[PDB]
Protein backbone atom coordinates (compact mmCIF):
# COMPACT_ATOMS: atom_id res chain seq x y z
CA UNK A 1 0.00 0.00 0.00
CA UNK A 2 1.36 3.69 -0.68
CA UNK A 3 0.24 5.89 1.44
CA UNK A 4 -0.94 9.20 1.41
CA UNK A 5 1.04 11.80 3.87
CA UNK A 6 -2.09 12.45 6.33
CA UNK A 7 -2.91 8.87 6.30
CA UNK A 8 0.03 7.84 7.30
CA UNK A 9 0.29 10.06 10.04
CA UNK A 10 -3.13 9.10 11.47
CA UNK A 11 -2.34 5.70 11.24
CA UNK A 12 0.59 6.55 13.46
CA UNK A 13 -1.06 8.74 15.61
CA UNK A 14 -3.67 5.76 16.44
CA UNK A 15 -0.63 3.49 17.09
CA UNK A 16 0.73 5.46 19.43
CA UNK A 17 3.89 6.42 17.55
CA UNK A 18 3.12 9.97 18.35
CA UNK A 19 5.31 11.81 20.82
CA UNK A 20 6.93 8.05 21.61
CA UNK A 21 9.99 8.48 22.85
CA UNK A 22 9.92 12.16 22.55
CA UNK A 23 9.61 12.11 18.85
CA UNK A 24 7.27 13.88 17.17
CA UNK A 25 4.55 12.76 14.47
CA UNK A 26 6.85 14.47 12.36
CA UNK A 27 9.53 12.78 12.82
CA UNK A 28 8.22 9.68 12.16
CA UNK A 29 6.51 10.75 8.69
CA UNK A 30 9.53 12.29 7.77
CA UNK A 31 10.91 9.15 8.00
CA UNK A 32 8.77 6.84 6.23
CA UNK A 33 8.62 9.53 3.44
CA UNK A 34 13.01 9.19 3.06
CA UNK A 35 12.64 5.42 3.74
CA UNK A 36 10.29 4.31 1.84
CA UNK A 37 8.42 6.81 0.30
CA UNK A 38 5.23 5.76 2.24
CA UNK A 39 5.22 1.99 0.53
CA UNK A 40 4.70 -0.59 2.95
CA UNK A 41 6.02 -3.07 -0.11
CA UNK A 42 9.29 -1.19 -0.04
CA UNK A 43 12.10 -3.16 0.93
CA UNK A 44 16.58 -2.87 0.40
CA UNK A 45 19.09 -5.12 0.11
CA UNK A 46 21.83 -3.69 1.72
CA UNK A 47 25.99 -4.68 1.20
CA UNK A 48 25.97 -7.17 4.48
CA UNK A 49 23.04 -9.36 2.70
CA UNK A 50 20.82 -8.15 5.43
CA UNK A 51 17.41 -6.45 3.55
CA UNK A 52 15.25 -3.76 4.66
CA UNK A 53 11.57 -4.19 4.92
CA UNK A 54 8.10 -1.48 4.55
CA UNK A 55 7.32 1.90 5.43
CA UNK A 56 10.55 2.38 8.09
CA UNK A 57 12.88 0.10 6.01
CA UNK A 58 13.34 -2.46 9.27
CA UNK A 59 16.27 -4.44 9.03
CA UNK A 60 16.71 -8.09 9.24
CA UNK A 61 20.03 -8.23 11.03
CA UNK A 62 18.31 -7.30 14.50
CA UNK A 63 15.04 -6.95 14.04
CA UNK A 64 12.69 -9.60 11.74
CA UNK A 65 13.18 -12.54 10.56
CA UNK A 66 13.52 -13.29 6.64
CA UNK A 67 15.42 -16.78 7.04
CA UNK A 68 18.67 -15.39 4.75
CA UNK A 69 20.01 -12.51 7.01
CA UNK A 70 23.12 -14.99 8.43
CA UNK A 71 23.95 -14.67 12.15
CA UNK A 72 20.72 -11.83 12.98
CA UNK A 73 18.29 -12.13 15.67
CA UNK A 74 14.35 -11.46 14.82
CA UNK A 75 14.42 -8.92 17.82
CA UNK A 76 10.48 -7.76 17.45
CA UNK A 77 9.28 -11.28 16.82
CA UNK A 78 8.06 -11.19 13.43
CA UNK A 79 8.93 -12.17 9.76
CA UNK A 80 10.27 -9.78 7.97
CA UNK A 81 7.30 -10.00 5.36
CA UNK A 82 4.57 -8.41 8.60
CA UNK A 83 6.69 -5.53 8.36
CA UNK A 84 5.26 -5.21 4.34
CA UNK A 85 1.87 -5.39 4.89
CA UNK A 86 -1.13 -3.08 4.08
CA UNK A 87 -1.33 -2.98 8.12
CA UNK A 88 1.19 -0.44 10.24
CA UNK A 89 0.68 -2.14 13.29
CA UNK A 90 3.74 -4.24 12.84
CA UNK A 91 6.07 -1.98 11.90
CA UNK A 92 4.78 0.31 14.41
CA UNK A 93 5.21 -2.21 16.86
CA UNK A 94 9.02 -2.85 16.15
CA UNK A 95 9.84 0.56 15.52
CA UNK A 96 9.01 1.30 19.08
CA UNK A 97 11.81 -1.06 20.03
CA UNK A 98 14.05 0.58 17.95
CA UNK A 99 13.62 3.26 18.91
CA UNK A 100 14.12 2.46 22.59
CA UNK A 101 17.18 1.00 22.20
CA UNK A 102 19.39 3.84 22.87
CA UNK A 103 20.21 5.89 19.88
CA UNK A 104 16.67 6.96 19.52
CA UNK A 105 15.83 8.22 15.85
CA UNK A 106 18.92 7.83 14.90
CA UNK A 107 18.99 4.06 14.10
CA UNK A 108 16.85 5.39 11.13
CA UNK A 109 20.06 6.57 8.84
CA UNK A 110 17.86 8.34 6.54
CA UNK A 111 16.05 10.17 9.65
CA UNK A 112 19.39 11.11 10.89
CA UNK A 113 20.76 12.49 7.55
CA UNK A 114 17.50 13.83 6.05
CA UNK A 115 15.03 14.56 8.86
CA UNK A 116 16.73 15.39 12.17
CA UNK A 117 16.68 19.40 12.61
CA UNK A 118 15.02 20.08 10.23
CA UNK A 119 11.42 21.80 10.18
CA UNK A 120 9.49 17.76 10.62
CA UNK A 121 6.58 19.13 11.36
CA UNK A 122 5.34 20.43 7.94
CA UNK A 123 5.16 16.38 7.21
CA UNK A 124 2.00 16.76 9.01
CA UNK A 125 1.07 20.54 8.07
CA UNK A 126 -2.51 20.30 7.09
CA UNK A 127 -4.03 17.11 8.36
CA UNK A 128 -7.05 16.64 10.64
CA UNK A 129 -5.07 15.28 13.51
CL1 LIG B 1 5.80 17.25 14.33
CL1 LIG C 1 18.08 -15.52 9.14
CL1 LIG D 1 16.27 10.27 22.08
NA1 LIG E 1 16.80 -11.62 11.37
Amino acid sequence: KVFGRCELAAAMKRHGLDNYRGYSLGNWVCAAKFESNFNTQATNRNTDGSTDYGILQINSRWWCNDGRTPGSRNLCNIPCSALLSSDITASVNCAKKIVSDGNGMNAWVAWRNRCKGTDVQAWIRGCRL
